[PDB]
């Protein structure tokens, strides 16, 4: 494939990134929700979509199998973003990186132990309030976690915080916000600028309203 | 909670241990599948369910988070079995760890790279045949990385067949046969016999027949 390859992720990363793509003139011809198929041509021959976990976008896109994605901060921060371009913040999928709790309950006085998909973001974070914290890796309900005493808080992402209140659970700390953002594969930035340009001008143009 | 506690996932794990767990006297109050809800009562009063990711099983079952739990092979190879105890071959759930390519693809002749979730079980295998490989560590859609060039091989679990052959992929090698395994935390086997026993004997008859 000659073009460009966008790497996104199913919910809201591609509900959110639709509208810019359109206005980019890049159009989806079904719905990948709907769909077992990954990869999904658009109304652009140049461009195709694959479809990933939110996890898997910028490795696709560090090792060149995308030529671009959209990835969450949360995503760029744990797997790490030293071997790709981020080139926007899209300002979408807003949400914020926090620690949470069972609502009231004391630290314990000794070494933390942290439930987490965020084991580098958990271990980065505590290192900064001082703190050399043990991480427990979990690939997902970060909420149960604390409710049976794996770990004495998780570190996840809090949209309107309903997962942490539905669980008897609170916010701690505030680590950082989260939002998509445009990531490149580091030479496909070099050899496919003239494909990817217009592309990024549009996105840039759709952002600043 | 002072009786057991029972890991379980999704899908086919819940689906086919409910029969085994029926005739154990143990049955959910509700479909644990339509809920948000991450821990459930059962018929009895001494078990509870938590519902986990499959990955997670291990962690849970080995940290006591929960007594026991429904694992399977993949999972156990990958996260390593050292700190649960193995108790039942349960039989369900069964499938088969694979390596899988483009049909008819060559190999290079260089180090492989194998996209994949089973890093471990992967690097272990490849040794087995004498190969020292690169690992492209992914969360899931294994089925994507040989079409778009992301590694040479992957790695993943292969039930039907029908993910590879839509794919225009076929299974290169068998790495070993799966199915769920009962793991019990080290300590509640000692502590919590007397609840895990009868429930151990009923499955244990139940996968006889
Ligand atoms: O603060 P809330 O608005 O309750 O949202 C927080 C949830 O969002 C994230 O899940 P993700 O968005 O990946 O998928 P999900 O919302 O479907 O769980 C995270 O894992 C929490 O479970
Ligand atoms: O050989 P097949 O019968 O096509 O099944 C193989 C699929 O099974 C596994 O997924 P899992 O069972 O975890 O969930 P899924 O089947 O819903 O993808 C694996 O990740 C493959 O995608």
């Amino acid at each position: 494939f000659l073009g460009l390859t966008l790497a996104l992720s199913k919910g809201r990363i591609l509900e959110e990134t639709m509208p810019l793509l359109r206005a980019a003139g890049v159009e989806l011809l079904e719905d990948p929700e709907a769909s077992r198929k990954l990869i999904f041509p658009t109304s652009n021959p140049n461009v195709r979509v694959l479809i990933l976990r939110a996890s898997d976008v910028p490795t696709y896109v560090e090792h060149g199998a995308a030529d671009f994605g959209v990835a969450g901060k949360d995503v760029l921060l744990e797997h790490g973003a030293n071997h790709v371009y981020e080139l926007l913040d899209l300002k979408i999928a807003q949400c914020k990186l926090m620690t949470a709790g069972v609502k009231d309950a004391p630290l314990p006085n000794r070494r933390l132990r942290i439930a987490t998909k965020y084991v580098n973001v958990a271990r980065a974070y505590f290192a900064s309030q001082g703190q050399q914290v043990d991480v427990i890796k979990l690939y997902g309900s970060m909420e149960l976690a604390p409710l049976v005493g794996l770990g004495d808080l998780i570190v996840d992402v809090v949209d309107t915080g309903n997962t942490l209140r539905a669980n008897g659970l609170e916010a701690r700390d505030h680590i950082c916000d989260v939002s998509s953002r445009l990531i490149v594969n580091q030479v496909s930035y070099k050899r496919k600028f003239a494909l990817l340009e217009p592309i990024l001008d549009s996105f840039k143009n759709s952002i600043n309203s």
